């Protein structure tokens, strides 16, 4: 019984609801019409997760099928090709970025069930939604932190997916500029610069850049070498802060909001598996299940069981 899929609308009107310069205060209003408005982008994402999951507990093609059925029907309308909203901030752009990696970790881990129709129309779809994201970072004064990291997710997927070399290589250079941003101190200046939601901003801009070495294996490569040392120093920012946020609280210049690991903070369950000192990710990892549909869906079973079920 796949559920119907809302529809795909080729437009994004998103809005921006910080109110600070350093773009770290919320505001109410601005923020509960920002999410209304992007509520079929989110309900698109968290379904397809789920599908996929449900693939990937075994014995349960059908919602395999379910999850290509809903990349389908927003591939063969246009979704989020058309106009892209600038209210207040380009946050209709950030959508973009994001529901495409949801879209595309959905395709990549599902697609051995896929018809031939619904290869073109998902993968010709995945290409050009990896085409207008990459597009939009041509102009230097969009600042490239986390949403440059989170615009490789969808890209990095449709590569692995389609075996697409070119787009393997933009990918890895996404990601390899988020290693190279990392200071010998193990921040991102980038980051550090939103307040109480430093601590935030370097855990979510490290999500990225796990979820695309991982996505590597699959092809046999090993990003995790490349300057092997950097994205374990900022990893251990991450999970220290979460113990004693002091340093964020010296280096950010403002105290750090109090919040435990959650949703995308599971790149801990890979990472834990790869770092010199895992042992320092004990406390993140206890605070699992972790599950975000913009990275795949369940992030503590992808962990072990692979990202891509055996078909």
């Amino acid at each position: 019984d796949c559920p119907a899929p809302p529809p795909g609308s080729p437009d994004i009107r998103a809005i921006g609801y910080y109110t600070d310069a350093a773009r770290s205060v919320i505001d109410p209003r601005l923020k509960t019409q920002n999410d209304a408005a992007v509520k079929p982008l989110n309900a698109f994402a968290a379904h397809v997760a789920k599908f996929a999951d449900a693939y990937a507990k075994g014995a349960d093609e059908a919602a395999g099928r379910c999850a290509l059925t809903w990349l389908d029907a927003w591939a063969r309308s246009g979704a989020m090709l058309g106009r892209m909203a600038h209210v207040n901030n380009d946050q209709s752009d950030y959508m973009r970025q994001w529901t495409h990696g949801a879209a595309a970790m959905a395709y990549l881990r599902t697609q051995a069930l896929a018809s031939e129709q619904q290869r073109t129309d998902i993968e010709t779809w995945l290409k050009r939604l990896s085409a207008a994201n990459l597009a939009y970072w041509d102009n230097p004064k969009h600042k490239r932190n986390l949403h440059y990291y989170w615009t490789g997710v969808g890209i990095m997927a449709t590569a692995v997916a389609t075996r697409d070399d070119t787009l393997l290589n933009t990918a890895q250079g996404i990601y390899r500029a988020g290693i190279d941003a990392i200071e010998p101190d193990g921040r991102l200046p980038m980051e550090m610069a939103r307040k109480r939601l430093a601590l935030h901003y370097h855990d979510y801009a490290t999500a990225p850049l796990v979820l695309m070495a991982e996505m590597a294996r699959l092809q046999g490569e090993d990003w995790y070498t490349y300057r092997q040392g950097a994205l374990e120093r900022l990893a251990a920012r991450v999970a220290d802060g979460y113990r004693d946020p002091s340093w964020f609280n010296t280096q950010s210049g403002a105290v750090q909001e109090t919040a435990t690991p959650k949703a995308s903070s599971g790149w801990v369950e890979f990472y834990r598996l790869r770092s010199p000192d895992p042992m320092r990710f004990d406390a993140m990892h206890a605070a699992g299940p972790f599950q975000d549909p913009r990275m795949g869906g369940n992030l503590t079973l992808m962990a072990q069981e692979g990202i891509v079920p055996l078909p």
